[PDB]
């Protein structure tokens, strides 16, 4: 049936850097957009609703404004990819992408974020 | 747009009893099972994946075998019941239903469990 | 060598009532007061600071000042026992008890509370 | 009204690399060795159990075997730092300084491990 596949399931980012975490979804012929729902959290946190080909920014969490998009050009090749930016130590931990595309399916990707040490102080 | 609800997002249960819990979702006329996807979860381990009218059964945790049931009746009335039997210590955490039904949403739900001292320790190890 | 020792680490109680977790350390002669040092501790909050027979109230967190007291009459029989009243379910967790008197050691104890739907509904969307 | 202190709450340290943990300790007149006890822990696990002027290693935890010792020269300057030789992630998570000194005092201490990706791979 319909699978998400996560090629990398660990990300390790450097503070302050980019990182862009992605999956997988079949898209058999070309791309049709008004079945596709991607949905992207951490950690219960909201990060991406893309639902009838359109970003909805209501429930989107405070901490990943203007920081996280999803890159619309590469849904059309199967790939939900997650670019976020300025990564923080905030951001480590597990990550969820959800996708809907005639049937359904989710899997994880871990963040592990290596980060100096005022960067550190001042998370603590 | 879709929304899925609950009614009650936390549950206390007592140890040993049995427990359904529930998630809304819209039916507009008759349900269309070819087209509903329903997931439990609870903690990363799956409890019940529904696709195609079917319960799979396939990357399932081991402490759920013979006890999670999805009442097939209810998906017809928009109402995903998951039934759990004898609940132990375990049980106790957050639950998510997953819902893809021309559309799609996911809701929380917490569940507590009372129990007794000789349960209580007896899950100490 | 300095053993503290608990009689029950598992303590299950219900929400509202009151609890007394017990430790024990050897008191061979009379107990000497001022060699006495009793902390009690949850997940890094601390509820008594006991030093040379004065409780310290420098560092009792809010959730316990008003709620929790050591017995002082159990010291000289070797009993460092930590008392609750009206169990709430943020009461949950692994506690310690560390205690020096000639010597050091600590234990550890875990509590769960039981509470019924009300209660847990309070502390589920309010705590 | 002994206290013990720590110079810092909070260490970042890279994979590999080894670490002095410091903590510091009422002695202004010196020096009884047999009024001391020193414990150093981790999230329950025993590290260092000093007394009476040497280390009794049959409470150290299997993860500490040939790691961790306690530097026994500077205690007369009031310093009881624990040296741990090839950091682990497994090491990163708090610390516990405890001392008995005629008086007794505890300080925690919170370990970062960064670590390249290859080596956050195992784990994962
Ligand atoms: C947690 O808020 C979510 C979550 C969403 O996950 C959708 C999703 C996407 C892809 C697949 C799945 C899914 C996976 C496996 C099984 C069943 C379903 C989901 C679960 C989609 C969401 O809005 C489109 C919202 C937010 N709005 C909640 C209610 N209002 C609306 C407009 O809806
Ligand atoms: C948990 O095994 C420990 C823990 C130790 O903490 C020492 C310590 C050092 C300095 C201070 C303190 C302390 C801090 C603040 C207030 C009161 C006390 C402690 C608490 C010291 C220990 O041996 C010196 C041992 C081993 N005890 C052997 C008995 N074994 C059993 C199973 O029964």
């Amino acid at each position: 049936a319909f699978t998400v596949t996560v090629p990398k399931d660990l990300y390790v980012v450097e503070y302050g850097s980019n990182m862009t975490i992605e999956c997988k979804f079949p898209v058999e012929k070309q791309l049709d957009l008004a079945a596709l729902i991607v949905y992207w959290e951490m950690e219960d946190k909201n990060i991406i609703q893309f639902v009838h080909g359109e970003e909805d920014l209501k429930v989107q969490h405070s901490s990943y404004r203007q920081r996280a998009r999803l890159l619309k050009d590469q849904l059309s090749l199967g790939n939900a990819a997650l670019q976020i930016t300025d990564v923080k130590l905030q951001d480590a931990g597990v990550y969820r992408c959800m996708i809907s595309y005639g049937g359904a399916d989710y899997k994880r990707i871990t963040v592990k974020v290596n980060a100096p040490y005022a960067a550190a102080l001042e998370h603590h």
